């Protein structure tokens, strides 16, 4: 169960509510479903950016280190490599 996992942007896109929220961070695809109510920056930031890609969202915030390894619990795969140029 070690081989990469890969999804593209189409089928990103449709993961956009409360029963599977998925987004990307970084080339690296999230299912957050189980973390919006944990989240320290609440439900809606998340929301607001499911679908997509919130890259530049997650950054420009100065997530801790902390918040990076805590990541790690809801990685599920990554974004197919055709789609990579789509991320700006
Ligand atoms: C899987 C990714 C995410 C995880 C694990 C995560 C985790 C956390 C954690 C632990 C904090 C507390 C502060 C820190 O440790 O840096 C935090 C705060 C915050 N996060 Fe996230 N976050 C994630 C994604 C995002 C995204 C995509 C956004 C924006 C759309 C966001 C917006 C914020 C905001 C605004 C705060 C509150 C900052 C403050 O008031 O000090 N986070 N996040």
């Amino acid at each position: 169960s070690k081989a990469v996992k890969y999804y593209t942007l189409e089928e990103i896109q449709k993961h956009n509510n409360s029963k599977s929220t998925w987004l990307i961070l970084h080339y690296k695809v999230y299912d957050l479903t189980k973390f919006l109510e944990e989240h320290p920056g609440g439900e809606e930031v998340l929301r607001e950016q499911a679908g997509g890609d919130a890259t530049e969202n997650f950054e420009d915030v100065g997530h801790s280190t902390d918040a990076r390894e805590l990541s790690k619990t809801f990685i599920i795969g990554e974004l197919h490599p055709d789609d990579r140029s789509k991320i700006t």
